[PDB]
């Protein structure tokens, strides 16, 4: 009669220190470092701080037989290792693998943080190989994706493109082949390299092959925000920063509804008509992926998650507004979604 992981009471959270340390990176193969600043005297922050120390504890427990370990680092009574490890940012998680080190700016919560850290232990770069897997990989498409073709694992340009997926592991996926025939497919010559903006069928080719490390870092920079981008639990900060003006544009469709489907549907095809648009952005919010947060953004927005929704949010001014759509007729078109954005976005409004 099964049933499901709770914390088990142990501490497997380590109190870092100058001496142990380096112990505890040679100790394990991911090792996640919570830097947070001491909680306030009172017995309400004490509180508060113990649990949210059970989040870290149950992922400690679950992932102990996978090589993870999991560290606090006091800002203040830690402060010398702080500095020298390079953490800097208060109230943060830092994972360290091998040689890569990387700022979590997903969702504080068990379950994402260990499905982070077991994409994080996974190997940086899939192989592609046959027409059946690479018609899977076609089917693919939330997600930016770059694909190589390659000679060898042992080629110099092979080389370099796993040194790049590793500096952004595990964030963007990145593919090989060392097939002639699924190259030929895919149309990539030896040592080109193809990137696919999330949710676009056709891909861009990265120019100047063979493509060193530096070209590909700086091409995948270049082009990190797709025209339409899915919010996920384990990046959602990471997807919500990194925007230069502090205006979003947002959308609410759930995928496993009719209605939800015919506006991503939608929205992809807006997406698709501004492919020489760089300034426009559009983040979709699947709610089923955030049950906790929706009576919030309910709430907060004054829509119905029950329905398909768009809208411009302002975090400067800290309000939004939201398309108006009634139940009783079919969503808007692609169209008619971009003339609402426009309007919205060139000013406007005021009633009687
Ligand atoms: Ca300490
Ligand atoms: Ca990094
Ligand atoms: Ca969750
Ligand atoms: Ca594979
Ligand atoms: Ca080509
Ligand atoms: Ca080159
Ligand atoms: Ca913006
Ligand atoms: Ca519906
Ligand atoms: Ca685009
Ligand atoms: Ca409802
Ligand atoms: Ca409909
Ligand atoms: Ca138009
Ligand atoms: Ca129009
Ligand atoms: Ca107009």
């Amino acid at each position: 009669g099964l049933d499901f992981p709770e914390y088990d009471g142990v501490d497997r959270v380590i109190n870092v220190n100058a001496k142990n340390y380096k112990n505890v990176f040679k100790k394990y193969e991911v090792l996640a470092l919570l830097y947070h600043e001491p909680p306030e005297d009172d017995k309400a922050s004490q509180r508060q701080f113990e649990m949210e120390e059970l989040i870290l504890e149950l992922a400690a427990q679950v992932l102990e037989d996978k090589g993870v370990g999991f560290g606090l680092v006091d800002s203040e009574k830690d402060a010398a290792v702080a500095k020298k490890l390079g953490l800097t940012e208060v109230d943060s998680m830092y994972v360290f693998k091998g040689d890569e080190v990387i700022e979590y700016d997903g969702e504080f919560s068990a379950d994402t943080i260990v499905e982070f850290l077991l994409d994080v232990l996974e190997d940086p770069v899939e192989l592609i190989e046959g027409e059946r897997e690479l018609q899977a990989f076609e089917n693919i498409e939330d997600e930016i994706k770059l694909i190589g073709y390659f000679k060898s694992k042992d080629s110099e340009h092979y080389k370099a493109f796993e040194d790049a997926a590793e500096e952004f592991h595990p964030y963007i996926p990145f593919f090989a082949t060392f097939d002639s025939k699924v190259a030929k497919k895919l149309t990539l010559k030896l040592n080109e390299i193809d990137f696919y903006e999330a949710f676009m069928e056709e891909p861009v080719t990265i120019p100047d092959k063979p493509n060193s490390e530096e070209e590909i870092v700086n091409f995948v920079e270049e082009h990190r925000r797709s025209t339409l981008r899915k919010l996920k639990p384990e990046s959602m900060y990471e997807t919500w920063e990194d925007d230069m003006d502090g205006i979003h544009i947002v959308a609410f469709a759930e995928e496993a509804d009719p209605d939800g489907f015919e506006f991503l549907e939608t929205l992809k095809a807006v997406a698709q008509d501004n492919t020489e648009n760089p300034d426009l952005s559009i983040i979709w919010i699947d709610p089923d992926d955030f049950p906790l947060l929706v009576p919030y953004w309910e709430k907060t927005f004054d829509i119905d998650l029950s329905a398909p929704q768009i809208g411009v949010v302002n975090v400067t001014d800290a309000d939004s507004v939201w398309m108006e759509m009634d139940d009783e007729e079919d969503l808007p078109s692609a169209e008619e979604l971009e003339d609402w954005l426009e309007d919205v976005l060139e000013g406007e409004i005021n009633t009687e």
